[PDB]
């Protein structure tokens, strides 16, 4: 049979680990397959081997299944193991921590693989892709037909099932601003389905038990392979999960009619599907400076902010008592959901290839750093080499590190195109041989196939046999260089063409991921001298890049170590024809920006695309004081010829100062917002955070952990910042201290963009 799988789980059959995989097998109908011979296991790296020895020592602390001797490689060097096989996963680390000792090893390795990831590493099996399997027909399990595992086999070339995908959205209560599940309703709770289905279930004032049954009910009727949702693991499941406690509803959506469980990167599992979170993936694109769902459904197009409703958000108490605001509350909830989906139709095929390689499931590819995604890869390839895989000291990530190679000159710039150089770094790993394993020490004998030398940087790579890194980088490339030129075959508007696509961009982003993973200090494969091997030929070449474009008409505004600022001109077509023959490196126009602002002398930009999108990339305001930011922005990027930018801004910025003088402005764009994430007097600030937050010990009950406050500044005599009022305070007043709004933010923020002006009237 051919399966594709969803989602994979296990449990202890008594004593036995057994290992489930959710998928759609060839013939359209979901299955589960189902592995209890497969058992937890650890290296552990010997001096003297004796395997019976170590297994009596190990087996006083748990029990041990075998401890056989294994021959491996590490770190290319093929050196003898002891693999402790455990019974059950859970006294793996009693098993690991014991083993240390008594000096047979001195190291133990590959102890933290959690166990159904260790699985479908070992057996082949991956998500998102067919897989081939014998597999004997053994009943059922619950509704789903359950099959025992014989054999997988390897993968077939094949595209995606059709699934069932469900987006949903929820509104809660929030009378008083962060809600708490114990008492706060939900109060609405939308659904949009692949088939085009919707729904929303609304409470009786104050009572949700409708909701949560219906929601329930719905996704058991419909049963969707795919969930879903923005912000799903941040908010909604966590706050269902907890509210569906306190009502004595189970929320048992499920294929297993189970509950959902916090699980791995602090995604949310919902066993036999794939429960994704949209927020996930969008924190990782660094064009979107803001990222809330109404934004990011205008940036891809799904949905335009002028022509939807919106409430905001602090206020959907204010809507749900009010029955004039009821009907319109529900419409930003259907907006919600039809954009969620929206975005999903966008956004989801792209991270089914992105699961089916590196071999995450598709409810943790998007919830896992691009470091975590990428080590999951090379662990699935260290396995297919027969190489040991080295032990990690923590996880922090750090998103890809721009070293600066052309300082630009803070200004505006018009019509330019930025260049892509990311297939630079697995160019220059592959080409020069780069990995730890090649990578040379105090002995220096040169083998008799020779070295090559780093750039003066001076460190020395083995030419020799083909280190682990290249050998992974070279995999990828002939992988997508054979799925491009599939998409050959088909018309490029076809839906075989799309799929083929996302599948080589998928190939391309995780190879251009390597050089940000390998410079990560809490890698598995991390080698300073590595990354700064890379770097130095990295830069060398980019220099010769650039004073090749010199001598064509092409001037160079920006140039780091992935990307350089041009200005356009029919002349760049020469330049990257240079760079592919010159380099073998293949450049592609990322972004043709009509205009252009640099505020900074480092990659702090904003940029005026064609089709007028604005993208702004590099860094306790209120909400007035981002809306002027932005347009501020947006008339710089609009204006011709410097001279003209203030003109507009400063009236601009005069006029909304004219409004705000003239009490005519809407005082939720004055409340200013802090989230309160520790206790209260423990770094005793006197600001105007913790004075808001003490005027509510009058009549107010909170101070707790988890509560944004939301103040406004009023007039009257007091200590600076010590006049911040809450905004359900104001009765019905209007009477704000202006000249705090004008003084210290609103003049300030448009002073973030002042690279020609300064304060004026
Ligand atoms: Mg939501
Ligand atoms: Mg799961
Ligand atoms: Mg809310």
């Amino acid at each position: 049979m051919r399966f594709w799988p969803l989602d994979a789980t296990y449990s202890v059959v008594g004593g036995v680990p057994e290992v489930r995989v959710f998928g759609v097998d060839g013939e359209g109908r979901r299955v589960v397959l189902v592995d209890r011979r497969f058992r937890p296991y650890f290296y552990a790296k010997c001096d003297k081997c004796d395997a019976s020895l170590a297994k009596s020592y190990l087996s006083r602390v748990a029990p041990v299944e075998a401890v056989e001797v294994v021959e491996r490689r590490f770190f290319g060097r093929p050196t003898i193991f002891l693999k402790v096989v455990a019974k059950v996963p859970e006294d793996v680390r009693k098993l690991r921590e014991a083993a240390l000792g008594a000096p047979g090893v001195v190291d133990v390795y590959e102890a933290d693989i959690r166990y159904y990831m260790r699985y479908m590493i070992d057996k082949g099996v991956v998500p998102c892709a067919w897989n081939v399997v014998e597999a004997r027909e053994a009943g059922k399990l619950g509704p789903l037909p359950l099959y025992e595992v014989v054999e997988w086999a390897g993968v077939e070339e094949g595209f995606p099932p059709p699934l069932r995908v469900l987006a949903f959205d929820i509104e809660v209560y929030n009378e008083r601003g962060s809600p708490d599940p114990l008492r706060d309703p939900v109060v609405m709770l939308a659904v949009k389905t692949s088939d085009g289905r919707e729904e929303v279930f609304e409470a009786e004032g104050r009572d949700d038990r409708r909701v949560i049954r219906g929601f329930v009910d719905f996704v058991k009727e419909f049963d969707p392979d795919v969930i879903v949702g923005y912000n799903s693991n941040g908010f909604d499941w966590p706050y269902l999960s907890e509210r569906a406690k306190a009502l004595g509803v189970p929320l048992r959506v499920d294929r297993l009619g189970g509950v959902p469980q916090q699980s791995v990167y602090g995604h949310w599992s919902v066993v036999g599907r794939a429960n994704v979170d949209l927020y996930n993936i969008v924190d990782e694109f660094p064009e979107i400076k803001v990222k809330t769902l109404d934004r990011v459904a205008e940036y891809f197009g799904v949905m335009k902010r002028s022509e939807r409703v919106l409430i905001p958000g602090h206020k959907v108490y204010e809507y749900w008592n009010d029955p004039a605001k009821r009907p319109t509350l529900m419409r930003y909830v259907l907006d919600d959901v039809r954009s969620t989906l929206g975005l999903a139709e966008k956004l989801l095929p792209f991270l089914i290839q992105l699961s089916s390689v590196s071999g995450l499931p598709l409810d943790q590819v998007a919830a896992a750093s691009v470091g975590n995604r990428v080590e999951w890869m090379l662990l699935r390839y260290a396995y297919r080499m027969g190489e040991v895989a080295p032990n990690r000291e923590e996880r922090e990530y750090e998103p890809y590190k721009g070293a600066i190679v052309l300082e630009p000159k803070p200004g505006l710039y018009s019509d330019v195109l930025v260049l892509d150089f990311s297939s630079m770094y697995p160019n220059i790993m592959m080409k020069y041989n780069l990995s730890p394993d090649t990578y040379l020490e105090p002995h220096e004998p040169d083998p008799p196939e020779g070295v090559v030398v780093a750039p003066e940087v001076g460190h020395r790579f083995r030419k020799a046999p083909t280190g682990f890194i290249p050998a992974v980088l070279k995999h990828l490339v002939e992988l997508r260089r054979a799925v491009r030129e599939e998409a050959k075959k088909y018309p490029p508007d076809s839906p075989e063409y799309r799929l083929l696509d996302e599948r080589q961009r998928a190939l391309k982003v995780m190879a251009n991921a390597m050089y940000g993973y390998l410079g990560w200090v809490g890698a598995r494969w991390y080698k300073k001298e590595v990354a700064e091997s890379v770097t130095a030929f990295a830069r060398a070449i980019l220099l010769d890049v650039v004073e090749y474009a010199k001598r064509l008409g092409i001037e160079v505004i920006y140039g780091d170590t992935d990307s350089l600022f041009v200005k356009k001109s029919g002349a760049v077509d020469r330049l990257v024809k240079y760079v592919e023959e010159r380099h073998g490196i293949e450049i592609k126009v990322d972004k043709d920006y009509e205009r252009v602002l640099f505020t900074e002398a480092k990659k702090r930009y904003a940029g005026l695309l064609r089709d007028g999108r604005i993208d702004i990339v590099g860094f306790d305001w209120c909400e007035l004081a981002k809306e002027v930011q932005l347009n501020v922005v947006e008339l710089i990027l609009k204006s011709k010829s410097v001279g003209e930018a203030r003109e507009r801004v400063v009236k601009y910025v005069r006029e909304v100062v004219e409004r705000l003088k003239a009490y005519k402005f809407d005082l939720d764009d004055l409340i200013i917002w802090k989230t309160l994430d520790k206790e209260l007097d423990e770094y005793k600030a006197y600001g105007p955070h913790v004075h808001a937050a003490l005027e509510l010990k009058r009549r107010g009950y909170k101070v707790g952990k988890g509560t944004t406050v939301g103040y406004v500044i009023v007039r009257g005599p007091g200590k600076v910042s010590e006049r911040a009022m809450p905004y359900i305070f104001v009765d019905d007043a209007s009477k704000v201290d202006v000249d705090y709004y004008i003084e210290k933010q609103v003049i300030p923020a448009a002073l973030r963009i002042a690279e020609v002006l300064g304060v004026k009237e």
